């Protein structure tokens, strides 16, 4: 439960010089490094579990040796890249643990010849994107709308982004990877085998080992794409109409179009931010939406043309493109709780109406609506661990957030969210209610790896969220887990169990 001369001497010997031991002092490097990448303030209070030590390996070898060193002791290993885990699963642990922060492993190498990039797993989506923009104005990538999200976790869980309707998930565009196993062995795709290389591409972070790097195929983008970020202030009726048509418009659009929705309310006043992206020019985009979705009341000045980088930065809400390269630019200072859904049937407008009413009851709540279809429909459900492909229509996530001034009311917020999730149950996927691993959710349960009764039955107990996240791919994920980590060194409350 301590740090100690053994671990410290082991690190020092292997020349892993960047590490600090636990200290409550606000002005200590330990505390500062700890809270640097805690992206959900819900897990920042003094009662939360703290790492005995934080290690910041500066290279692949330092990472391997770090893992080797921690292995010599009793600590649970925690890997943190961007720290965007909704449940703080990268910096918390029931058992005493060591925090391996990967923020120094944030280097990108772009190959304009192969049109691929080697990305150290501590790189955020923003840093990667920015690198790409620096190297090329014809190239881009897709992984999710949040620039401060680490590639290490996001790609490990998939990565559903602004252009996933054309290119699929981030994990779907990974051609190689350097993963460090429980024994510090450095393995490329060649070394790790196709089952493990399959598993790490969406199978969840903190399960298979430490991804040192991702070799991703860079994605073509026109010199100019078109976007619009337009907040509509309306009543619940018009909002209901708009969302109800939105599901169909968005799902049935070509792959060169992405219409996502942020939404919220406050009694009478319902706000809906429309985020539109067109793989192409303003004229084509505005024409397409003027025909297909004229009820949006989108005008000429709403559609802006810009580079891909500028567009992602714009829809993320960043002031400039350069802000992408800033990993500590907080997206939102508020502690949050978010649950997600995936639909296979179209939503009745009463689902949207109920959602909007509930949102009107709680101004701190909001929703995010993304369409699937397009390229997502074409990729086989077993190409990568992410199963929700053909037949999947919408990703509907419900978020509730609050500042510290509101922290006393925490539970209420949670309660509200719970109700929302219960209200949406009949209209969404069933048997099982589908989930998404990057949208990790402990309400679905959790494994206590200290309880050997549970551990003996780990697989079936984990099936509850396992089928939710992966469906039919769960079995192959288990085989892969058994292959790459039979001693379950990489575990968390919802990690894939090894075979018995
Ligand atoms: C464990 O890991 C942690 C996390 O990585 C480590 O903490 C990090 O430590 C970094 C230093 O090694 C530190 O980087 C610094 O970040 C600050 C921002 O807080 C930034 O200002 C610093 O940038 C200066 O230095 C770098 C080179 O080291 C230069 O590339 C850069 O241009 C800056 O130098 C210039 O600006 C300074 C003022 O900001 C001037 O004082 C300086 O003279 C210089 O000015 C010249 O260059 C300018 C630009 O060309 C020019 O305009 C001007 O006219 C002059 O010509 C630096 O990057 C990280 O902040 C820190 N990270 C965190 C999160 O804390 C830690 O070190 C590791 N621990 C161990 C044990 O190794
Ligand atoms: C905070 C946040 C998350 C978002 C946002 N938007 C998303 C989007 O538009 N599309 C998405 O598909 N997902 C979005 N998400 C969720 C993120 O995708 C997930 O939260 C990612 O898992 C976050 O990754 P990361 O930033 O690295 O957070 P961590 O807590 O460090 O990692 C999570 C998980 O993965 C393990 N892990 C971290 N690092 C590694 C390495 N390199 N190797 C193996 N495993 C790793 C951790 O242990 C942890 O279990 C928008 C916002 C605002
Ligand atoms: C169009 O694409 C999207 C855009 C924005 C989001 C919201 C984002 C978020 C935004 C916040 O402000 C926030 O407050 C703490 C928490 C969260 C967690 C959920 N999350 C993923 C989701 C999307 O899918
Ligand atoms: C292990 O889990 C089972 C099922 O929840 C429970 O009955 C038992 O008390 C637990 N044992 C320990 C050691 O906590
Ligand atoms: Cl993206």
């Amino acid at each position: 439960a301590e740090a100690g001369n053994d671990l410290l001497s082991c690190l020092t010997f292997n020349g892993v010089r960047n590490h600090t031991v636990f200290s409550a002092d606000s002005d200590s490097d330990f505390n500062r490094f700890l809270h640097l990448s805690i992206q959900n303030p819900l897990f920042q209070n003094s009662l939360i579990s703290k790492p005995s030590a934080i290690i910041l390996p500066g290279s692949k070898e330092e990472l391997s040796n770090t893992i080797r060193c921690i292995r010599k002791g009793s600590w649970t290993i925690r890997l943190r890249s961007g720290g965007h885990s909704y449940e703080g699963l990268s910096y918390t642990s029931d058992t005493p643990f060591i925090l391996i922060d990967l923020m120094n492993l944030n280097r990108v190498s772009i190959d304009l010849e192969s049109e691929t990039a080697w990305v150290e797993s501590g790189s955020t989506l923003g840093e990667l994107y920015y690198a790409i923009t620096e190297s090329s104005s014809k190239l881009g990538f897709t992984a999710g709308w949040c620039p401060t999200v680490g590639t290490g976790g996001a790609i490990s869980g998939g990565g559903f982004g602004m252009m996933s309707r054309k290119y699929g998930l981030a994990a779907d565009n990974v051609v190689d990877a350097i993963l460090i196993d429980a024994n510090g062995a450095i393995l490329d795709r060649q070394a790790m085998g196709e089952d493990v290389f399959w598993a790490i591409r969406g199978g969840g972070g903190g399960v298979w080992g430490a991804i040192y790097a991702w070799k991703i195929k860079l994605l073509p983008v026109p010199e100019k794409v078109t976007v619009f970020r337009v907040t509509k202030n309306v009543a619940i009726d018009e909002a209901t109409s708009l969302l109800h048509k939105w599901q169909f418009v968005a799902e049935e659009l070509e792959e060169d179009f992405t219409l996502s929705v942020l939404g919220g309310a406050d009694e009478k006043q319902v706000w809906l931010t429309m985020l539109g992206f067109h793989f192409g020019l303003k004229t084509v985009a505005k024409s397409t939406f003027d025909l297909l979705f004229p009820e949006l009341g989108l005008v000429e000045e709403d559609y802006l043309e810009m580079s891909w980088g500028e567009s992602f930065a714009y829809l993320a809400g960043l002031e400039t493109v350069s802000q992408l390269n800033n990993r500590f630019l907080k997206f939102d200072e508020r502690a949050f709780k978010t649950k997600v859904d995936l639909t296979k049937e179209p939503l009745p407008s009463k689902a949207f109406y109920g959602l909007l009413e509930r949102l009107s009851k709680e101004p701190n709540g909001f929703i995010a609506l993304n369409g699937f279809g397009g390229q997502m429909s074409k990729i086989s459900s077993d190409f990568t661990p992410f199963p929700h492909r053909s037949g999947t229509r919408l990703m509907v996530e419900y978020i509730v957030a609050w500042n510290q001034s509101e922290q006393k009311k925490k539970t209420e917020f949670l309660d509200w969210l719970e109700k929302v999730y219960e209200f949406m149950k009949p209209f969404v996927s069933k048997n099982p209610r589908l989930g998404y691993v990057n949208h990790i959710d402990l309400d679905l349960g959790g494994i206590d790896w200290g309880n050997k009764t549970v551990v003996n039955n780990a697989i079936e107990i984990s099936r509850s969220w396992g089928e939710s996240y992966f469906l039919s791919n769960y079995e192959r994920l288990i085989r892969a887990k058994t292959l790459i980590d039979p001693n379950n060194v990489f575990n968390h409350p919802q990690s894939i169990p090894p075979m018995a």
